[PDB]
């Protein structure tokens, strides 16, 4: 049931105007750029990289609508819809279903130290809202205890973004019928090696070509290319994040003529020249 | 040498009453304030902080809580409102409202969830400072003693709420910034804070055991060093027993047991069976609060 | 040219009698077992797994001699020779050279919080003792760059990499293609391979080199599905193995296979006879038969 | 209650003198002991611990240091010997020697390097206890308060050397085990230790600043709350300044500056240029130790 979840899913940036309003036309331009230029397999919206905590409830609903409309069914869509507002999350779940999202995800309840029982109840509540597949976020206790969340109605698997590749291996061993979307960009080839087939990541927003190169080399059994292309990709990631990640991704999109707008406060707003030069540097070095 | 008089003593981090169904329980806010001032005999109240479930409040809910507290207090004790969130524009409006309502200070949590840089954190506090002329308490951010000073020197910042378990860093801040106010926010180390010069204490546990905490302060002031030890052991036994169940649920249950319409927590905090949390409230009350 | 460093290097256990004496004959039996039964590519001696801090200076020398004698030049030999005793360490480096070990290694100065300068100076002192390749231990706390200051010390050919940080490993492999990284996290063998590790040091290969080699062969044969499956089995084995003390289990498993592998030294827990035997039979039956 | 009066006060964790070329400097051990007793005026001495470079001592060196200290001290102050290591049979011989030499207590570090289980650690202390009838101080092991009590109950164990930065765990131990002796070993938190009932202090920094540490204790006993704060800020300034170069190198240099043949550290500790470390010693001495 998971072929549509194979490949690269950029964690989409959410365009804001300079004065911090949701930039609706920009959302459409980003979706078109991801689908048409980056040639991605799917889009992961309103996650951390989408600045989701800086979005109003109305903004979230609007992004979900704009993305579904611009996509027009071309690629797989997953919406991250979690927050501490459980009623809003349920409403966004229903909206995702209505808009024909392929799946939803929800972050672990954040800020406070929520118990396992509270986390389990949270996912249970969201599950009763709409019959749409859910990816839970990986929560570092036991492999077995994590399985209790994976068994929740409508949960098809997890978005796995931890650096612990042993925990990842143990999950792949224990739950071969669950879907693990691998969310640590710098370890793409290591994820492939242990059976990941779908990848969500911020860095795929502007370098799906470089990431796809790793996947293609891996599938072709070119061991040395897998290594080389990984070192290059990870050079890129570290260069990219020498300035704010979302500001950099957005600036690179703008450099390519995409109306991707700006980050919202309290993210740092860079001087014009500084961030443009950063985007130029990254594009020249990695993105041709 | 005796600065910040109005900030001395105990400041419960006030719980925010909700109905069973999750609505802001406005009458409950007033009851809680009256219980804290009149029964707990507190020196001040710290509102819409973590213990006040502030991330579960709407913007309008926050304004309402700030108004209801100022109204119920009617100037009796010192008021501090935690007003920070990732919504900077809303935070500025709350700063202005705090000022209009004659709050004695505001505070604002460190920008959370994401890993914000020092510069982003510094800029966040700078923006909040321009909104209103009202003293600000920043949250301690563990960044050397010196680098933290760059945050302390922001316009209108008078000091910091210090909630870390690092007592050496606290001692270092007290040495380096004798002109700034440090409100000590680790309830389990009250006496340690006092030892190194803390005079004001913000904490969730003072909502229902101000007497036990004050007993430590009074012993300390009275030079009763053995009682400081004994009363601390009792107090920390209390803290550990209290948090055997969810903190805010337990605080609210103890208030409800004392006839205070303190309501319930909001989702996603665990909702206990009413009999289970009642026994917990009685357990804490009979053991420590008589 | 690091061809002789390719493959599996068990971190050899050091046999002691029940009374805590070095069991000389057992040292040779363990070497023969690793070479002939486990079919290993090399042996890594007097490391953590070999209870090296429980060995006297004279014991360390004797193990070094016994292993070189038992090996009879068959497999690659690496001796971990580090301790806080620098003069002894220097003497062990000279001995390893005299015995024609292929490399030495030395753990980071331990117990105390030593500075980078102290750690650098420690490796410099050892380096001057004897002309033999040195593998330094990876230290996290430390940038990929400043770890390069350790890697460039005289006679240092690379590092034994035992951290769980696969990104730092990838970065080292990127930056130092000239250096040798021996990958020492048994539970991530296939991940190591993926990023270019070719030599593996670990405690678990003492008794399941076959299981580990199966992963390597599947990887080399492009059987990506088997790499996954054999890894899942291998990691099941690792976790089952360490449900009792690691060295007690490895030694009990060897004893079950007729190898005079002896016992651990204090303060390691001494199990009751039946408990550890049952554990060894369980591991053998489930994974090693 | 036990009479633990001889364990009150300051116990420097004595440095072990070595010659420049790394030999045990036997005459230096006696001079350091006299300096501690006669000039620092300490209440006791804690030998062959981390600060004494014990891991860099041979078994024979350890026995020699123990003999030389007991000789030089001639019963003037309380003596405690740290005798632990991974060599259990050697540790037992050292426990027997400590008793023969009339040491007041012994201590033994937690088995180190490897991750030893609770059971292994328990059995280790059990084995040491059978060797000689002499009081033992176990090292605090960060573990529940109740689980640590199982170690405290071992034959001949009278308490623990508490060196962690966790003052809450310390408070919990003091609450649960009022008849066990806890020697407080975090120099930067002396006054916080006193406040929770510590009466005996083991620390590297008392080797050369017993005066500054005693000033804190005397101020605390005198209920001079402000002086406790001020003297603590000064003391902790001193500690941070002291360790801006290697701790043992600095302590030894300060002693040498005071005409004490304290010698040098052993490898792999950094050897400073003599002028560099001398100026460091003068800087500390002139700023803090006159
Ligand atoms: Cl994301
Ligand atoms: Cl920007
Ligand atoms: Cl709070
Ligand atoms: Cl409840
Ligand atoms: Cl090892
Ligand atoms: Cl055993
Ligand atoms: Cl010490
Ligand atoms: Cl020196």
């Amino acid at each position: 049931n998971f072929d549509k979840f194979k490949g690269l899913f950029p964690a989409m940036v959410t365009p804001f105007t300079k004065d911090g309003k949701l930039h609706k036309a920009g959302v459409k331009e980003v979706v078109n750029f991801l689908v048409e230029k980056q040639k991605v397999d799917g889009i992961y919206i309103t996650g951390s990289t989408g600045e989701f905590l800086l979005l109003s409830f109305e903004d979230k609903k609007e992004v979900m609508k704009l993305v579904a409309e611009a996509n027009a069914g071309r690629v797989t869509l997953i919406a991250q819809i979690g927050s501490l507002n459980i009623e809003e999350t349920k409403e966004l779940a229903k909206l995702a279903k209505e808009l024909k999202y392929d799946a939803i995800s929800a972050i672990t309840p954040y800020y406070y130290n929520f118990s396992f029982n509270e986390t389990h109840h949270y996912y249970e509540e969201i599950s009763k809202a709409a019959d749409i597949p859910m990816l839970i976020y990986y929560l570092p206790v036991s492999t077995d205890q994590f399985g209790k969340l994976l068994e929740i109605k409508n949960v098809i698997g997890s978005k796995y973004g931890a650096t612990d590749l042993f925990a990842f291996e143990r999950l792949m061993s224990k739950y071969p019928d669950k879907l693990f979307m691998f969310a640590w960009d710098e370890a793409l080839a290591m994820g492939l090696t242990m059976g990941a087939k779908g990848f969500i990541g911020s860095t795929y927003n502007v370098n799906a070509k470089g990431a796809n190169a790793i996947i293609k080399a891996w599938e072709a059994n070119d061991k040395e290319a897998v290594m080389k292309l990984t070192h290059t990709y990870n050079d890129y990631v570290l260069d990219l994040i020498s300035k704010g990640l979302m500001q950099s991704l957005k600036a690179i999109m703008r450099l390519h003529g995409v109306d991707a707008g700006y980050t919202r406060k309290p993210f740092w707003r860079y001087e014009d020249e500084e961030i443009k030069k950063h985007a130029e540097f990254i594009t020249d070095k990695y993105l041709k």
